[PDB]
């Protein structure tokens, strides 16, 4: 699984790339519930996730395989779709970033 984890690190680096920043930036770090004033975020989202946490987990070798890495990336997008109304701008941004992830993750 060392080779598939190098691919996971490559995919995450691509998600942080300048060419995707216009839609990736809300996912770079944890949702700051207090600063944003997000009503009941912690009641609705039991397992928050973001790209910096995923990066820290890859560096600490916490994912034993590609499936575990992919589960955290999809959790990050799922939390966004779950919390927000479907018409929210952040949801449209999550979909664009998920295009990047799914298309590369499938080429594992
Ligand atoms: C994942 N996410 C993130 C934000 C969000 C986060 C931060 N900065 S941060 C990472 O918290 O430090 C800044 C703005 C944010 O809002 C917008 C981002 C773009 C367009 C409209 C809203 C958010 C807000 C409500 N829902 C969400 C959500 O689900």
């Amino acid at each position: 699984h060392m080779e598939q984890l190098k691919c996971c690190s490559g995919i995450l680096k691509e998600m942080f790339a300048k060419k995707h920043a216009a839609y990736a930036w809300p996912f770079y770090k944890p949702v700051d519930v207090e600063a944003l004033g997000l009503h009941d975020y912690c009641d609705i989202i039991k397992h928050p996730m973001d790209m910096s946490t995923i990066k820290s987990k890859l560096e600490a070798r916490e994912y034993r395989d590609a499936q575990e890495f992919g589960a955290d990336v999809r959790l990050m997008f799922s939390n966004c779709y779950k919390y927000n109304p479907p018409d929210h701008e952040v949801v449209a941004m999550a979909r664009k970033l998920q295009d990047v992830f799914e298309m590369r993750f499938a080429k594992m």
